[PDB]
């Protein structure tokens, strides 16, 4: 079944300890890189792939909402050629997304960002499909044309993600607009680093407000050059 | 919100890797001291607490059935003092109702009984309540009278739990009426050695097939009776 991506209200928070712990994950999936820097390898944050509105983390159809997730775990990852639970979900992004290391599976901090994610899925059917989960791909017959993809970054997408594709900090330090290769970007082992994956995202959530507004063959050749570029290694 | 308790039908299981791994979590449910050697440290399978129809386990009302836990979790647990997650809670029960050693957060057989309770929680809305979860408790204002607890036990449950409380074994080693206290019954961590829930689990599920049938005072006497006996020690 798929049923309609809905947000919580942040003013019927459940209050105790599971109130508590809701309030911090959302703060470790906005702030990832200042709240567990001995996890965090990179600049990224949960929420540069995962946006969400109003201080939320991960409710934006196609860009891989939280709402829902927990309700699809444990599933069969080819990666681990088994089942996996969330929490070992978890541990792949920070360790290829954020060039990290996995937290502890009982780390209070990962309960947290589960806490979370649980609150965002409130009134999800177990099972079921939300509409606009995941990042849809989006796929070409042709490899992509980083040369088409240079000018198409130039005029879409430099101002704000740098010549360099460094980005662009913030008044307090952390992102405004994340790193798209370089030092501080997601590394090889990333889904990002994944020439549909990126294309699909591009193509649904880029130039930041102007969603579907490239033509497939732009957002597949931009993300063809945006991945022509040098980031960290993955293990 | 409470929902109704739904068991879905073994007809319908996903087929691949998770149809493959519910088949093994309800037989590590059904059959866990000869599953799970390294772990179990008395004669208790999940089931003798937590029993099912038709070979599946936790499926019955007021007795602990596994239908929706999976969207309760994490939740605050006062024997941790911080949020748990439903992995952690298996933990506890197989040190303490199954007198052993907690899987690894990340064990295949610990995730094949996530797989099972997932199963068996489709439909369910994270966050709802299932009706009949839990054991209800039974308390009454007064002692446990073990004395007329003793005379209840010899009517009613010794044909079946023994004059020693040791249980009967079926043709495979099994048991088929489990043991309620010497050294292959639950230890003294365990939430059945609580009065208050023993008794309520008596109340309605005990003797088998005649649910809701002794009074309140009989289940709370027998219970006591029950509860005097020695069992393995929680460290
Ligand atoms: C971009 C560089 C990312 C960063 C930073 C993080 N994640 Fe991610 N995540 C990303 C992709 C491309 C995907 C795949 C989407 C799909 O179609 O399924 C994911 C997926 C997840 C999931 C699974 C979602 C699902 O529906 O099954 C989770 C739980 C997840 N990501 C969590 C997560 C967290 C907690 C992050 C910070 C530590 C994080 N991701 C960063 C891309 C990116
Ligand atoms: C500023 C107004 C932006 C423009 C123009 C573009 N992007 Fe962007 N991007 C921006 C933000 C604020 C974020 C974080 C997520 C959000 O939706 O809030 C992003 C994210 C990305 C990502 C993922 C994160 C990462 O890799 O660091 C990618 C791959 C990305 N953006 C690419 C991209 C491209 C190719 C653009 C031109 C077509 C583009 N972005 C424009 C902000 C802005
Ligand atoms: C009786 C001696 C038990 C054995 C054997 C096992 N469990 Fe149990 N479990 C028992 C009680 C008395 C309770 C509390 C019920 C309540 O009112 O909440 C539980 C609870 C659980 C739970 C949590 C259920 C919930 O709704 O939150 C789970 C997930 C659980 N038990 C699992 C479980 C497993 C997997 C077992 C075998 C390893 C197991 N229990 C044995 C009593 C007994
Ligand atoms: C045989 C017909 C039984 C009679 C009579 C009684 N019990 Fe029982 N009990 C029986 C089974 C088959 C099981 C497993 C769960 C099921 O519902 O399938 C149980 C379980 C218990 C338990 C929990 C497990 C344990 O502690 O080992 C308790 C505490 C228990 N039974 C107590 C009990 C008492 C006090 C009875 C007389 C009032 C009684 N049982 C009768 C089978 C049978």
């Amino acid at each position: 079944p798929t049923v309609a991506l809905t947000v919580p209200a942040a003013a019927l928070l459940p209050d105790g300890a599971l109130g508590e712990s809701i309030v911090r994950g959302r703060r470790y999936l906005s702030d990832t890189p200042a709240q567990l820097p001995d996890f965090v390898g990179n600049g990224l944050a949960c929420r540069h792939c995962h946006p969400g509105r109003d201080g939320e983390v991960g409710t934006e159809a196609n860009a891989a909402p939280f709402v829902g997730v927990v309700g699809r775990f444990p599933q069969y990852s080819a990666r681990h050629g088994r089942l996996i639970t969330l929490e070992q979900r978890i541990g792949d992004c920070f360790e290829r997304s954020l060039n990290g290391r996995a937290l502890a599976l009982d780390h209070p901090a990962l309960i947290d960002m589960l806490a979370y994610m649980s609150w965002l899925s409130q009134g999800v059917p177990v099972g079921a499909v939300v509409a606009g989960h995941g990042i849809p791909t989006l796929t070409l017959e042709r490899e992509p044309d980083g040369v088409h993809g240079e000018a198409l970054y130039q005029a879409r997408c430099l101002a704000c993600h740098g010549a360099d594709g460094s980005g662009t900090l913030d008044a307090d330090g952390r992102y405004l607009f994340p790193p798209l290769w370089g030092p501080r970007s997601f590394n090889t082992g990333a889904g990002m680093n994944r020439q549909a994956t990126a294309a699909g995202f591009i193509k649904h959530k880029m130039p930041l407000g102007a969603d579907d507004s490239l033509s497939d063959e732009e957002a597949w050749d931009v993300a063809g050059f945006v991945l022509t570029h040098p980031r960290p290694l993955f293990q």
